[PDB]
């Protein structure tokens, strides 16, 4: 089973989408609710294979947290709403393997979990672009 940690998942929407992605056969959320500090300390003990992290998160906002996670072990996959400029260098350069639209279904999210899983890397072509 893929081991799926989902940053700042206390929060309604992100523990929703984790309720969801638990449903796939292959598939576990761990580290639900941990944040701060004590989900740092997470990812680094207990060493999840996937990592999601919402980037447009208010008081969160960027690259940063998922630039804190680079050197975890953890294959990174950022969720953002549109282009915004240099943001795919950065994503590229802190090692992130996945970078798709909140626009796409759970089941696109799904699938780039197992190709990433693959050691492949899906970014929406959307988002390799300079801008919206």
């Amino acid at each position: 089973m893929i081991s799926i940690f989902i940053a700042e998942d206390q929060q309604m929407l992100l523990g929703a989408l984790g309720s969801l992605l638990n449903l796939e056969d292959d598939m576990e959320v761990v580290g639900k609710g941990t944040t701060g500090q004590d989900a740092v300390d997470f990812v680094k003990k207990r060493q999840p294979d996937v990592c999601i992290m919402d980037i447009e998160m208010p008081g969160k906002t960027g690259l940063e947290a998922a630039e804190e996670l680079k050197d975890t072990g953890c294959k990174i996959i950022i969720l953002t709403t549109f282009a915004r400029p240099g943001y795919f260098q950065r994503a590229i350069k802190a090692g992130v393997k996945g970078y798709l639209l909140k626009d796409s279904p759970s089941e696109e999210l799904a699938n780039a979990i197992r190709s990433v899983m693959n050691g492949k890397r899906i970014y929406a072509p959307e988002l390799m672009e300079d801008l919206y």
